[PDB]
C-alpha cells in the first residue's frame, strides 16, 4: 500500500508479512460502490455490475469501494480482488442488488466476501443468500453498522446482524471503540476504523472512518490465514479470528475484541 496506515500493524498482519504470508490465491469480493480499478496502486481480477444506473464495476463513483479494497490490499498485498457493485455513487442500493451480488460470488468460487455496506432491515432472502455463501465455505464479512448506539438495543446493521456473518465493529489507534461503530449481541469483533488512509479513486489516497474500513482489515486478515492454511473450512477461519481475538471490555460494545491475525493463523 502507498499511503500508510496504523490499521495494518495494529491487527498484527506484518507479522504474517514477516513468515511470508500474503493472501495469495485467494478470492476477496468487495460488495460496495465499485473499484477504481485504473488506480496505479490496484489490480482487479474481475467483477459485475447489480446497480442499472451505473453499470461499470470497475469505476467507482462512491470511492469507498475503492477505498475498502486498498485496505484488504494493505494487510493482504496478493489477493485477488473482484468489485461487485451492488451500491451506488451515493452509498446506497437496493435490497436484491446486494442478494444479486452475494450469488454472483458464490458462483464464481470466492473465499472472501466483504460488505462494506449495511441497511436497518434486511429481508429473509438476504439472509439465506449469506447462510448459502457460508454453506458454500465462503468466509462472509460486513461492516457492523455506524448507527451508534440505542441503550440496551442492538444497533447491528443487516447483514452484519445475521449469525452465519462475521459482524465487524471498529477501534481507533488506541482500542477504543468509535463512537458511530453499531453495538450489540450480534457484534464479533473490532478492527481498525477510525481515519484509515487508503486508495481512493482517480489515483488519489486519503482518511477515511467507518464500519465499512473496519471490515476489510479483518476480509484481509482471512485472506492472510487462508495463505497458510488453505485447508481450513471458513468455519476454523472464523473460529480461529475470533477465539484469538483481544479481549478489549464488554461484548455488547466490542464482541470478542480486537483481532489479532498473527495470534489466528496459528
Ligand atoms: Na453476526
Amino acid at each position: 500500500a502507498k499511503c500508510v496506515s496504523y490499521g495494518v500493524a495494529q491487527i498484527k498482519a506484518p507479522a504474517l508479512h514477516s513468515q511470508g504470508y500474503t493472501g495469495s490465491n485467494v478470492k476477496v469480493a468487495v460488495l460496495a460502490s465499485g473499484i477504481d480499478s485504473s488506480h496505479p496502486d490496484l489490480n482487479v481480477a474481475g467483477g459485475a455490475s447489480f446497480v442499472p444506473s451505473e453499470t461499470n464495476p470497475f469505476q467507482d463513483n462512491n470511492s469507498h469501494g475503492t477505498h475498502v479494497a486498498g485496505t484488504v490490499l494493505a494487510v493482504a498485498p496478493s489477493a485477488s480482488l473482484y468489485a461487485v457493485k451492488v451500491l451506488g455513487a451515493d452509498g446506497s442500493g437496493q435490497a436484491s442488488w446486494i442478494i444479486n451480488g452475494i450469488e454472483w460470488a458464490i458462483a464464481n468460487n470466492m473465499d472472501v466476501i466483504n460488505m462494506s455496506l449495511g441497511s436497518p432491515s434486511g429481508s429473509a432472502a438476504l439472509k439465506a443468500a449469506v447462510d448459502k455463501a457460508v454453506a458454500s465455505g465462503v468466509v462472509v464479512v460486513a461492516a457492523a453498522g455506524n448507527s451508534g448506539t440505542s441503550g440496551s438495543s442492538s444497533t447491528v446493521s443487516y447483514p452484519a446482524k445475521y449469525p452465519s456473518v462475521i459482524a465487524v465493529g471498529a477501534v481507533d489507534s488506541s482500542n477504543q471503540r468509535a463512537p458511530f461503530s453499531s453495538v450489540g449481541p450480534e457484534l464479533d469483533v473490532m478492527a481498525p476504523g477510525v481515519s484509515i488512509c487508503s486508495t481512493l479513486p482517480g489515483g488519489k489516497y486519503g482518511a477515511l472512518s467507518g464500519t465499512s474500513m473496519a471490515s476489510p482489515h479483518v476480509a484481509g486478515a482471512a485472506a492472510l490465514i487462508l495463505s497458510k492454511h488453505p485447508n481450513w473450512t471458513n468455519t476454523q477461519v472464523r473460529s480461529s479470528l475470533e477465539n484469538t481475538a483481544t479481549k478489549l471490555g464488554d461484548s455488547f460494545y466490542y464482541g470478542k475484541g480486537l483481532i489479532n491475525v498473527e495470534a489466528a493463523a496459528q
